[PDB]
């Protein structure tokens, strides 16, 4: 009576985590050891350590459409952590060849696309090309829809080390030492989870009646903070107060195209999250936001979040 | 009294699993977090992981000489992990500033440079341009007896994910499903150690008075087997007895001209020790081989390594 789940991009940053949620969770947790990774110590090692744990490693590559029917046929949930940062090479489209090899095996009961971000259908007008990522969300989705695949969508929080560890800085993953940067006035709500957190919600909900067919937003009440508040959390960690320099929407824009694409589609993004507030412009009832759904979870404050980079 | 222990490369693939063993050992472990690294993911939270354990992140950069000075005024003894793969970039030769810092700074009790693998005056004779690492593994060598560090050589063992785990096979980190290639008569003996088991005899041997000044050698005696040994043992494991291919030593080196130059240093490397024997060509005592040395270490058998693959 364990659900057995096959977790596809198991060495990835949130998919490692999801692995290891996953197991601690009950579920009879399957990964993904695909060949092409065999040189990559520390992918290989990764695996061992899973199966050390009781994953079960199942072979496949998604270039063998039978290698993935042959996957998903041993489960019940599938859920893919394929990565979104080559957006100009579509590997979020990737998901594609499993949502085929997925409909042909028929027994799936729940399949979780690679969402864990913003939700895409709510980013018709977002900034190109960060709004490339947006569209190949939704490409799968509408793959799922077609094959009627039943889902669970799990979106709204950001990666709390990519976020609020560096103080939404950008430019490095540490806090500041002494300067810090205000986009705008600082005083848009963004919504921050521990990324361990996010893993632990996935693995509570994808055999959760209540998410079938659902989005579940990632929205725990007390990590939605402003920029500013996420900043004086980490003042009064440390007792220094940071010089801060407050940064115009205009500038923070200006000659984005002279960027490199990537970059440009990371300045989108966070002009949408922390300029427009996008994680936070609309209301979600507490059937569908994970914090209430799943109150056990006792989820990491960013106060003991940025705790550990003293 | 506790020893100060500052491991230079601590996210490196050996420097990572020495950094743990100095602290499980007791040591008083720092680590050097380089600015250079802040926005690789995988190295930011291994410093976090460090630092939860006990470690001290020490701030320093290469491309700041005094930073460096600072850093080994903290410790005791000083130990290297840096990398040897980028040879024509002369990384293992970046150590020379380490050693500088190191003279400067007047304090430190012993230096144990990246070694861990052949013995660098042993192979005078080695294969350009696998060659190229053993003569930049001299140089350092040089500086720090020119300079009169005390010191601590670590050699002798093959790291068992890149020659155990394969079968030796070297196009994959995993045993081979049903043909392995068996180079040369595969009856030369090679040393293989689990990389923990290396990290380990570092840490009880970096504040040992007896290889003060000394090569310390890897070689667990039920580690010292002949690539056919190796296969054999898999083969009990697994219960299926592999198809065999033997390849002559001139058939193995054909063309190598024509590959790309860091698989050419590969492959001369990997000719040394399973052709020519480089690793068990010569006798040491017990009073300079580790597992004598540290017989409370009770090093992992490559049966006991394999059967995390079954
Ligand atoms: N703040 C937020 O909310 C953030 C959300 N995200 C989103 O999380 C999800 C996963 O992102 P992330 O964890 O950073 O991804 P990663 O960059 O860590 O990659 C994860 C996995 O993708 C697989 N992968 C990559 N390329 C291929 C390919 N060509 N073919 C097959 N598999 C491939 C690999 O699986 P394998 O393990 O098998 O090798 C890899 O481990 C994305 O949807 C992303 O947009 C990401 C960062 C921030
Ligand atoms: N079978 C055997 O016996 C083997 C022996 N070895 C030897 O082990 C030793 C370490 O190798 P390994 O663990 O694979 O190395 P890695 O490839 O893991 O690199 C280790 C560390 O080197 C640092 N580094 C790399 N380049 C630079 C640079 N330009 N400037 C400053 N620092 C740099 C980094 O330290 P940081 O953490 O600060 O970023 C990196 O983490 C070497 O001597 C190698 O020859 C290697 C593999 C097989």
């Amino acid at each position: 009576e364990k659900t057995r789940v096959l977790v596809v991009g198991a060495t990835g940053y949130i998919g490692k985590r999801i692995v290891r949620a996953c197991l601690a969770e009950g579920h009879e947790t399957y990964v993904l050891q695909r060949p092409e990774i065999g040189l990559e110590i520390e992918k290989v090692q990764l695996f061992l350590s899973f199966k050390k744990l009781g994953a079960r490693i199942v072979e496949g590559s998604f270039s063998d459409h039978q290698s993935l029917v042959s996957a998903v046929k041993l489960v019940d949930v599938v859920v893919s952590a394929m990565s979104g940062v080559h957006f100009r090479s579509h590997n979020i489209l990737v998901q594609l060849k499993l949502v085929e090899a997925i409909k042909e095996a028929g027994n799936v009961k729940r399949f979780l696309p690679s969402e864990f971000g913003m939700d895409p259908p709510r980013m018709g007008h977002a900034l190109p090309p960060g709004r490339e990522t947006f569209d190949q969300k939704m490409e799968v989705r509408q793959a799922i829809e077609a094959a009627g695949i039943p889902y669970t969508y799990v979106v709204g929080a950001c990666f709390a080390a990519y976020f609020a560890g560096n103080l939404s800085q950008m430019v490095t993953l540490l806090p500041p030492k002494e300067k810090v940067n205000i986009y705008g006035d600082g005083n848009v709500k963004v919504v921050f989870a521990d990324e361990d957190d996010i893993a632990k919600y996935t693995a509570k909900t994808l055999n959760d009646p209540r998410t079938l067919n659902k989005t579940v937003n990632i929205r725990p009440p007390d990590n939605v903070l402003t920029q500013l508040e996420l900043v004086q959390i980490w003042e009064k960690l440390t007792g220094k107060e940071l010089e801060k320099t407050n940064i115009a929407a205009q500038d923070f824009l200006a000659n984005i195209e002279q960027m490199e694409i990537p970059h440009q589609a990371g300045i989108g993004h966070f002009y949408h999250i922390f300029y427009e507030g996008c994680l936070t412009d609309h209301e979600v009832g507490e059937d569908e936001e994970a914090s209430s759904l799943y109150p056990d979870v006792k989820y990491k404050r960013m106060d003991d979040y940025l705790r550990m980079f003293l």
